[PDB]
């Protein structure tokens, strides 16, 4: 969740460029960012964002069944820029922007925003409105060209801040050797329970969370690290990046 970020990473953008979403939702899909050219200061203008998926396709909710996806982003303005306050949102955009609290990644950092998570049955599009600065008022702020970071995603992670694997991931045999058995890891609740007798004798039990579908059977031989499951991940976090130039209004 944005809010994961939030509390566990001070700055959203890594030195390379990567958005901190990415650390723990591994599937990487495409995402995109539009906002005019240019803007004039102090005016409100519109981001539209796309987080594109198959609407069609479910993915295992938190419960073990399947539903809906969700989704969420992290928008990263130049300083100066933020959200526009209601007061000044025509009518017409705020029916655009819709059901929609976008949130600032912390109070001292207005111009990052966040919003999530949402249904992306509704919000696959989004559009957020934004104040642009005055230079002429602020002066850490000039009459040039600035970059726009977005990180949009949709669907359930596939870790936890704790580090522990979310029941949305690819499960592995924890050792080589050969299945001697797989049962239920509970009494409805889903989940298996994948036994691997060692080379030595020695048996391993691998304990795999209800979502993932085995790949494996019973007498098969296994590998170190071998996937036992598929992977349910159907979801992903995407980037992109735009520009603006704030103009000189001049006369
Ligand atoms: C690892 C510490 C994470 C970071 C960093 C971010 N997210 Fe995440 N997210 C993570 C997990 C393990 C989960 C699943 C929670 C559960 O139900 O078990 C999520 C979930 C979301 C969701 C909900 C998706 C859905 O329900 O279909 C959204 C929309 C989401 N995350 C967005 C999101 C964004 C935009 C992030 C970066 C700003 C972000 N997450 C970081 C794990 C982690």
């Amino acid at each position: 969740y944005p809010v994961f970020a939030q509390q566990n990473y001070a700055n959203p953008r890594e030195a390379n460029g990567r958005i901190v979403c990415a650390n723990c939702h591994l599937a990487q899909k495409a995402v995109e960012i539009e906002v005019p050219q240019a803007v004039l200061p102090d005016t409100v203008f519109e981001a539209v964002i796309e987080l594109p998926y198959d609407k069609q396709v479910k993915q295992v909710l938190a419960n073990g069944k399947k539903g809906d996806l969700n989704v969420g982003m992290v928008l990263i303005l130049p300083e100066g820029f933020e959200l526009a306050p209601p007061d000044r949102v025509p009518a017409e955009i705020k029916e655009k922007v819709g059901n929609l609290y976008y949130q600032p990644y912390s109070p001292e950092q207005k111009n990052i925003l966040v919003v999530g998570p949402v249904p992306g049955k509704k919000y696959s599009e989004m559009v957020v409105p934004i104040l642009s600065p005055d230079p002429a008022k602020n002066k850490n702020v000039s009459y040039l060209k600035y970059p726009i970071y977005f990180g949009g995603n949709r669907g359930r992670g596939q870790v936890y801040p704790d580090g522990k694997k979310s029941n949305f991931t690819i499960y592995n045999a924890s050792a080589a050797g050969k299945i001697v058995a797989i049962t239920a890891l509970s009494e409805k609740k889903g989940g298996f329970e994948v036994s691997i007798e060692k080379a030595n004798g020695e048996v391993v039990v691998d304990k795999i969370p209800a979502g993932p579908d085995l790949i494996v059977k019973e007498g098969q031989t296994v590998q170190a690290d071998q996937p036992l499951t598929n992977n349910p991940n159907v979801g992903g976090f995407g980037q992109a990046e735009t520009e603006i130039v704030l103009q000189n209004p001049a006369r």
